[PDB]
């Protein structure tokens, strides 16, 4: 980490270059005082990584919306509309998927249970098999594990929700106050059986399982019939840089380096000033982008967004 002198990662340069390129989103700081570390530790994603064994489409003329919204087809579903945060931890492999999953819970069992998927339960108990934990793992994995082992229930940082919650503090960025500041230093806490004190049931007891996991065929219209009928899945890009600035409109690559690989929400589509895009939702905390979320070009797999996208059914009775 780089103390306490000259803060902040990205210059000025590069929000007034993509600003001065006038394209379809906007720059603007999210990121002051943060170390170039912690920024790379944010894209915890391995692109290109184990693909799931089936792979679904769709061969019917279905007729779908020209924009969509999970959040307002779904109302009576809680989760959809939450943004969490990963802290300094490359889980974001984790995130996009037990978000997807908190949903599809809600969504498939039309209604009655809604509950927060523990993003710890996963990151913590799945191991080398979805990878190497804060420093980075593959999703197809993680939906693995929710087939095999399941998921426990578990919300935010110091919210007292659910078997586990996260264990990771908020490191929304930081000026302010001299908070958390935003490191690369961080470890993988422990694979804990044991729900937080003062809950029931009990951990194997708290348990949601999925059915299978799947790939969507890196296709626009298969990829928007999956949302529509299924929920939200979870999908990965290349972060490049500039990504970092976002603010709104809908993001095009037009400078930087590939900082990595992120995994996030998918949650719906549609048309900005002649511009066709994705609605997505991050996991950097709600005071990053559009209150967490963001858009990004669609139909043209734009930074790999159409290629790893991957989800499943739940468990059900």
């Amino acid at each position: 980490m780089r103390s306490r002198p000259s803060f902040h990662p990205l210059s000025d340069e590069l929000v007034n270059y993509v600003n001065k390129r006038n394209t379809t989103w906007q720059a603007g700081h999210n990121f002051y005082n943060v170390d170039m570390s912690y920024l790379k530790r944010l894209c915890g994603t391995f692109l290109g990584g184990p693909k799931p064994p089936q792979r679904v489409m769709f061969t019917e003329d279905l007729k779908l919306p020209a924009s969509f919204d999970a959040r307002e087809q779904w109302p009576q579903c809680p989760t959809i509309k939450e943004i969490r945060d990963q802290g300094s931890c490359g889980s974001c492999w984790a995130f996009g998927a037990v978000e997807a999953i908190s949903d599809r819970i809600c969504i498939h069992t039309n209604a009655h249970v809604s509950v927060e998927v523990s993003a710890e339960d996963l990151l913590t108990c799945c191991g080398s098999m979805c990878g190497d934990g804060c420093n980075g793992g593959y999703p197809a994995e993680a939906w693995n594990f929710w087939t095999r082992k399941g998921l426990v229930s578990g919300g935010l940082y110091e919210s007292h929700v659910g078997c586990r919650p996260y264990s990771i503090p908020p490191c929304e960025h930081h000026v302010n106050g001299s908070r958390p500041p935003c490191t690369g230093e961080g470890d993988t806490p422990k694979c804990s059986k044991i729900c937080e004190p003062g809950y029931s049931p009990t951990y194997k007891q708290d348990k949601h399982y999925g059915y299978n996991s799947y790939s969507v065929s890196n296709s626009e219209k298969d990829i928007m019939a999956e949302i529509y009928k299924n929920g939200p899945v979870e999908g990965a890009f290349s972060v490049y840089s500039d990504f970092l600035l976002y603010k709104s409109g809908v993001y095009q690559h037009v400078t930087g380096e590939m900082m990595g690989g992120h995994a996030i929400r998918i949650l719906g589509w549609g048309v900005e000033n002649g511009t066709p895009y994705w609605l997505v939702a991050n996991s950097w905390n709600t005071d990053w982008g559009d209150n967490g979320f963001f858009k990004i070009l669609r139909g043209q797999d734009h930074c790999g967004i159409e290629s790893e996208v991957v989800a499943g059914i739940p468990r059900t009775d």
